[PDB]
């Protein structure tokens, strides 16, 4: 058994809607990034690779690297995830706190689990995703960007 | 083994004493929530859920609904506990950071555990709540709030 | 097997250079503290104490001795992790997240892996450190100081 642990943060920029969780959220605002700005799986993808002693999603794909812009968190989810199990780990459990004011990712949660299940090539069982605010205090509250942590169990 | 995580964030208002943990510890201001807004209890609970995949602390108990209006922290949970043993879950482990300039948490802590550890029906010994100021800096260090992060391990 | 987490903070304040992980970085300014400051060091010290029950770094070491005062961080690591073992505790694994948006941490975390393995007395395997920005938001993004996150399990 082994543990991880991923943070990340991304900024509001431009219009609606922004991916999280590989689910397209309508939002005022979009969010700044080189790829999607997926901050849930990116701290997903980070705990991962930490719980695997591969070491950070940016040690593997590099914000310099132009193929990366635009990228689909999830193909770097996957991919990461391939590395993982070949460096022979499988799937314990995972679980991911989006901390958001806005906009309101309950309802979009089923959604996520569905596709980062898919993913991981898991049960859904084995993935949770969940959210709060910081009631109105920080760069969170203020609305100025999201962020989100992520823990992870291998075997 | 699963393992679980959850944060939490309330906001200075009001007059003291705050609850933490179960413990009422006296300060200049208070804390503002639906509940008691014992940060640390909310951010066990939410890792307790996680690691159980069963959600977050609103899924179950909702900012709406009148009830959890002046709520008791250590009834939600002990209900999220309970609902938590009934999936077939056994403690492992949990283990709280709380993150405040102030008040001090470390003379309260014994106690802390002692009410959390009756909750989760466990040893103190599977029981560790510790404490950090982020040294002046962000809403936590401006005396703005208080935040809480936790770890759970289920069996 | 026991979870653990830690979380620490420190403001920038000075010249450089940073020590963080054990390692001495290069920067612009340097980081403020009764030792060395380092939020690495600090974060992983603490996750190690929670898996085992034994608190937190202040409990062990408090910011009043003044023998703590310029300290070596890498001593407490060693001097908490000695009591860790003799409570009957073997490491399992430890994950780290340095939270800057400076320096880059990247090129220093191989030697910060060989700094953290020889005071954990394993293997660099058992030991992963990663960093992220929080894209200039908050204190961090404002380069106001340096956190870090950290999660460890104990067998
Ligand atoms: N202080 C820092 C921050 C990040 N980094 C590294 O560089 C990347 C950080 O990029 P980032 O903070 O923009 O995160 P993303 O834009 O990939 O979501 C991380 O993936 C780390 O590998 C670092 O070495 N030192
Ligand atoms: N961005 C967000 C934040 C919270 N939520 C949900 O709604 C509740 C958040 O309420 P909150 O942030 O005020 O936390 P508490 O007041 O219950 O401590 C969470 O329990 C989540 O279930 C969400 O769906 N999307
Ligand atoms: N609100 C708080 C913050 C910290 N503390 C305790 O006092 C110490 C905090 O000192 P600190 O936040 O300056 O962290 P360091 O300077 O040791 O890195 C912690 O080690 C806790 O034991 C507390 O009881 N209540
Ligand atoms: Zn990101
Ligand atoms: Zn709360
Ligand atoms: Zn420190």
């Amino acid at each position: 058994m082994r543990i991880g642990h991923g943070f990340d943060v991304h900024a509001f920029g431009g219009e609606g809607p922004i991916i999280i969780g590989g689910v397209r959220i309508p939002y005022e605002k979009g969010l700044l990034a080189h790829s999607d700005g997926d901050v849930a799986l990116h701290a997903l993808t980070d705990a991962l690779l930490g719980a695997a002693a591969l070491g950070d999603i940016g040690k593997l794909f590099p914000d310099t690297d132009p193929a990366f812009k635009g990228a689909d968190s999830r193909e770097l989810l996957r991919e990461a995830w391939r590395r993982i199990q070949a460096k022979g780990y499988t799937l314990g459990n995972v679980d991911v706190t989006i901390i958001a004011q806005a906009p309101k990712m309950l309802p979009h949660i089923p959604q996520m689990r569905v596709f980062i299940a898919e993913d991981l090539g898991c049960h859904m069982d084995d993935v949770n995703v969940k959210a709060t605010t910081t009631e109105k205090l920080g760069f969170t509250g203020r609305g100025e960007g999201i962020a989100c942590e992520a823990v992870a169990l291998l075997i």
